[PDB]
């Protein structure tokens, strides 16, 4: 199963790693990917996981919108997870760059509950502009299944465990 991962509480633990090379070792039942309303897997953790799927996370995620329309702000759809995991479960986190309302990142961490374990990044930290101590807190107060969070950025990592609550 996963290894490394520091203990934060009863259920969420955290570890300096790349989520790709994470879901390609451990091929998880699910990776979180950090999405927006459109499924388009640009930059961040979501070009990361797309490209490390040659695009086919891309594909399938265009025929999704085609069919469905967009994810709300704070929504959820799951999905294949290709040669990373069983699933993929694209959660939009708000954009603060974008101006959308922060409020609804606990919406966005409560889709993590509708599955046992997750791989995941911080939700609308990074490229997305929210402030991730704050996240990694929403997470903790939200998130009651086992998250096995991802944080890319080593100074990140470490000042998010140094200042852990
Ligand atoms: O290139 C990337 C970005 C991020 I954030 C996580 C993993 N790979």
């Amino acid at each position: 199963s996963f290894s490394g991962y520091l203990k934060l509480t009863d259920n969420v633990y955290i570890k300096n790693a790349d989520i790709v090379e994470e879901a390609k070792k451990v091929k998880p039942t699910v990776v979180v990917n950090a999405a927006n309303v459109y499924l388009k897997h640009g930059g961040g953790v979501a070009g990361a996981l797309n490209k490390a799927t040659n695009n086919a996370m891309q594909v399938e995620s265009d025929d999704y919108i085609a069919t469905n329309g967009p994810l709300k702000v704070g929504g959820s759809c799951v999905l294949s997870g290709h040669n990373l995991a069983k699933h993929c479960l694209h959660v939009v986190g708000p954009n603060v760059n974008k101006g959308e309302d922060i409020q609804l990142l606990k919406s966005a961490y409560e889709n993590f509950n509708q599955h046992e374990v997750l791989l995941a990044p911080l939700l609308s930290a990074g490229i997305f502009g929210a402030d991730p101590i704050h996240s990694l807190r929403v997470c903790v107060d939200t998130v009651r299944t086992n998250v096995y969070l991802a944080v890319f950025d080593k100074n990140l990592y470490d000042k998010l465990v140094s200042s852990f609550l």
